[PDB]
Formats: C-alpha cells, sequence, structure tokens
C-alpha cells in the first residue's frame, strides 16, 4: 500500500459499477497508461473490524501472477480512505450472462475450463480461492475468463467439510466448482428456494446435490465428480481438464463474445 | 549443399520437434562440433514443384548473418532426402508462448524489439522477411528471439499491397497484425475464409487493436497497420515507439514465459 502517491492523481474515477465488498467499485482510468481499471475505494473509518480481512486479499491478490486471477495492481491510503486498483474486465460476471434464460452446455464447458485453469494456478501454488461462484468470475469483452473475490480465510456454494468448520484443502474449491457448474446450468445453486441458515444443516446432512435435467450424461458426470462428500475422493482441477465433458465441448474463449454481447 | 559427406553419421537425430515447411524437423546434434542443431529432411520427389521455394529460402537464409536471424549451417543431399541443418531454438515459437495464457504488454513490447531488430537488419541488406507472424518468430531456452522460415517471392498477415501487388513495407504491416496476434491470440479475420479475406484486406479500411491496451500498445499498431505502404515507419523509427521504450525489457525476462510453456 502507497500512502505518497495521491491516487486522485494518477486516476480518473468513471462510473461507479456496483456496490462491491466492503466498498463502492468503480471504473477508472490509468492517467499514465490509459488503460482502464477497476477501482475499489473503502472508507477505513468506517469498516474498523473487517480492516483485517481486506488485508489479507490484498496480499493474496498480490502474491498471484496468472492470467486466470484478476491481477491486483496497488493499493493507495487518502485521508480516510483506500484505493484498491485491480484489473478491469468489461464483459461482466458468469452471473451476468445467466440473466436471460439458459447457457447451452458449450458455454457451460468453456466458462468451467476457464476456472478449472485459474484453479489450477492457485492450488499448484499452496493457495484456496474460497469463494468459487458465477458472481465471482469475470469475463473480458473479448471472453477471457478470471478469477476475483477470494474468500475470507451465503452457505450455498460451501464444501460440506467446510459448514463442518473442519480443516479443507483445494477440494473445497472443487466442490464450489461443482455447484458453480449447475448454476451456470440451471441459473442458481442447489436449495436457492431454502432459507440459509436451513441449507446450513442440510449440506453435511443430506447426500450431494446431483445436476438434474436434460444434459448430456458428461456433464452430469463432471458435476458428480466435484460433489462428492468425501474431499479427497474429489479431482484435482488438472484432472478435470481432462474431463470428457470440457474435451468434447469446450471452445475458444473468443465465442464468448457473442454471448457476452447479447447481455451488454 | 554436400552430396559427398553422409548426414545420418555426421548428425545424430535427438527428438522430433515437428512438422515443418515440406518435411519434417529434429533436434539434433552435429557429432563434428558437437553442438545441438535442428534438422529439417525434405523427400525431393513428394515435394517436387516446391523446390524452387525450397531453393530461394536456403539462399535467402544462407545470406543472413544475425544473432535476430536463425543460422543456417549448410545442407546435405542423401538419396531424395535433403537434410537442412539450421540453428536450433529452444524455447520454442511466439505462437507457442501464447498458449499457457494472455500475453501482457511487457511480454509483447519485448518480443516486437527483437522482431524489429531483425527487420532492422534484413531491411538494411535488402531482404523482406514476407512471412511475419507468431509462428515464424522463434525465442531460445533464454529469450533470444529470432526470425525463421522467410517467405518466398493464409493471407491474414498479408499486407494489401501484396495481395494487389511491394517492399520491405510489407513486414512492416505484418508486424502490425503480428502485434495484434500477440495481444489477442489470433490475427484480425481469423473466423473468416481465406477467400473472403483476400478481399477484405484491400477493400476495408486497416485493423486496429481493440480492447483494455494502453494507448501507445494502440498507436503502434495503427503505425504498422497503414493502408498506404509508403506511409508505415521504418523498424528502425518503431524501436523508437514509446511503446516500445516504455514496456520492453531484457530478453532474459521471457524465460518464465517459456518455463511456464514446459
Ligand atoms: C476487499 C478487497 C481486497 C482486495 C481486493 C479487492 C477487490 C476485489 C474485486 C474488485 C473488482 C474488480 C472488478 C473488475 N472488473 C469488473 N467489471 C465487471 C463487473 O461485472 C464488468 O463491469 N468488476 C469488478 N468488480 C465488481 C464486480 C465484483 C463481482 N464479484 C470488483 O469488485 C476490486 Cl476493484 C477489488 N477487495
Ligand atoms: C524450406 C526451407 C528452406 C530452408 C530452410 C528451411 C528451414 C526452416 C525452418 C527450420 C526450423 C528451425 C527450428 C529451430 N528451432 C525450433 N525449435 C523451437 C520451435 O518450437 C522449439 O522446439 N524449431 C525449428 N523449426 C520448427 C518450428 C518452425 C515454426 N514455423 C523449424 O522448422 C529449419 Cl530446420 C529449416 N526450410
Amino acid at each position: 500500500t502507497n500512502l505518497k502517491a495521491d491516487p486522485e492523481e494518477l486516476f480518473t474515477k468513471l462510473e461507479k459499477i456496483g456496490k462491491g465488498s466492503f466498498g463502492e467499485v468503480f471504473k477508472g482510468i490509468d492517467n499514465r497508461t490509459q488503460k482502464v481499471v477497476a477501482i475499489k475505494i473503502i472508507d477505513l473509518e468506517e469498516a474498523e473490524d473487517e480492516i483485517e480481512d481486506i488485508q489479507q486479499e490484498i496480499t493474496v491478490l498480490s502474491q498471484c501472477d496468472s492470467p486466470y486471477v484478476t491481477k491486483y495492481y496497488g493499493s493507495y491510503l487518502k485521508d480516510t480512505k483506500l484505493w484498491i486498483i485491480m484489473e478491469y474486465l468489461g464483459g461482466g460476471s458468469a452471473l451476468d450472462l445467466l440473466e436471460p434464460g439458459p447457457l447451452d452446455e458449450t458455454q457451460i464447458a468453456t466458462i468451467l475450463r476457464e476456472i478449472l485453469k485459474g484453479l489450477d494456478y492457485l492450488h499448484s501454488e499452496k493457495k484456496i480461492h474460497r469463494d468459487i461462484k458465477a458472481a465471482n468470475v469475470l469475463l473480458s469483452e473479448h471472453g477471457e475468463v478470471k478469477l476475483a473475490d477470494f474468500g475470507v480465510a451465503t452457505p450455498f456454494w460451501m464444501a460440506p467439510e467446510v459448514i463442518k468448520q473442519s480443516a479443507y484443502d483445494s477440494k473445497a474449491d472443487i466442490w464450489s466448482l461443482g455447484i458453480t457448474a449447475i448454476e451456470l446450468a440451471r441459473g442458481e445453486p442447489p436449495h436457492s428456494e431454502l432459507h440459509p441458515m436451513k441449507v446450513l444443516f442440510l449440506i453435511p446432512k443430506n447426500n450431494p446435490p446431483t445436476l438434474e435435467g436434460n444434459y448430456s450424461k458428461p456433464l452430469k458426470e463432471f458435476v458428480e465428480a466435484c460433489l462428492n462428500k468425501e474431499p479427497s475422493f474429489r479431482p484435482t482441477a488438472k484432472e478435470l481438464l481432462k474431463h470428457k465433458f470440457i474435451l468434447r465441448n469446450a471452445k475458444k474463449t473468443s465465442y464468448l463474445t457473442e454471448l457476452i454481447d447479447a447481455h451488454h
């Protein structure tokens, strides 16, 4: 975190994107390069208790250097305001892409393949994303897929061993990926019609979810492979990149531009 | 071209690196000098009518002496098989380096600068590469960047005047397409039938770099991609472009990108 440079002089704040975690997020411009950036502004006089969580996500993001993880450019402290500068992705999130009707299996497999590449990077680096879900998968305007919004070290995407507050590892992300696969196919995770506190006990207690509907058997088997109650029986991201569903259906990421355009 | 010595004695093939143009290509060793080489073997009966193109590419490589152009060591004819011996580069092509993910602008500028050094050498020697594209830019294990696979005298990288019938400015246009390729993964009109692209390049406005790239990188592409060849800058001029000056780094920096590819 840089305390001397004035971020209001280095960056031009443009449109508010949304109410992000702990702050507001803006589309901005790097004045020196004219690249578009994403700018999160957090009032530190207001979010006292959450500060440790903010520092930890900055630390993890600063240790990542992958085309599948949104790049962290730096942070600045101006008066009581912490400015966090990130890579801007102009294609929306995967959740945004679900709003009208269904993804087809080609779209699902392409998106999942890129998420798997991000998870393979993270797991090979001994990191855990901890909040894999469509709302945290961001797309560029040309279809590149990147992970954002790491979880802190709502229950619908949480693995059973996470909910039971046991130790967990990279296999927790694999379960969340399986829920995210269902989300990409159905628009919502399993149990989304139930109160979160009820889902809290349902996930450890119940059989794992399965993907129901008219889907090709490999897509159902992909979901089944991810959603195993036993974490050590879930495959790695590297192995899932060779799953028949991925190899048979995933296409060049640039084909997502059609879907992205249709939502912009 | 040596007809007396037997290349299966002078060279040890180590591994097939891939198929090339007209023939299979191997990583091998010169047993006399004990240095690794690249070996292309062309069957001159199977490849008849391409022979003049083969000869023209041997001639132009044999006249180049630059660290920015793959060295030509000589050729051997055994029965109907022509062995072409060249410098071996162990880091892959620039196109290969596009595989494990998007290239950032520091990577792009470093590669473009080295390509421009090669083009400046060639153009100053009154030569034209004629097939500048990521697939024909090769990297050493240590990040050095060299031109290979010259064109002789697929349209996506071709200048409009080459399509319509040129000089060194054709390479500058192809360099601009290659900059787009390094930034986006593929040249403009990648999805279209090559015969459509044949009329589109002369007809249409020149391509621009679209997306969230720095203004200098976009300006570099625009400078290369001028429909008028005489308005494209020399390679020497482009070495001073703001994009190159602000982003290019030592070639050794690419070793991490090359290692990630392995
Ligand atoms: C507490 C903490 C600590 C360290 C880093 C962060 C942090 C994390 C995500 C972003 C971020 C980066 C970002 C980049 N691009 C975009 N465009 C998309 C929005 O859908 C298209 O406009 N939105 C972004 N959105 C909004 C959408 C979030 C969805 N989960 C962002 O919030 C940012 Cl700017 C910062 N936060
Ligand atoms: C008709 C003709 C006439 C005169 C010369 C040639 C000729 C041209 C290129 C090479 C050559 C030389 C060479 C040297 N190093 C490498 N390794 C890299 C490439 O991926 C890492 O293995 N590959 C090489 N590849 C394979 C990759 C080519 C990409 N377009 C080669 O083909 C060779 Cl050995 C000869 N051809």
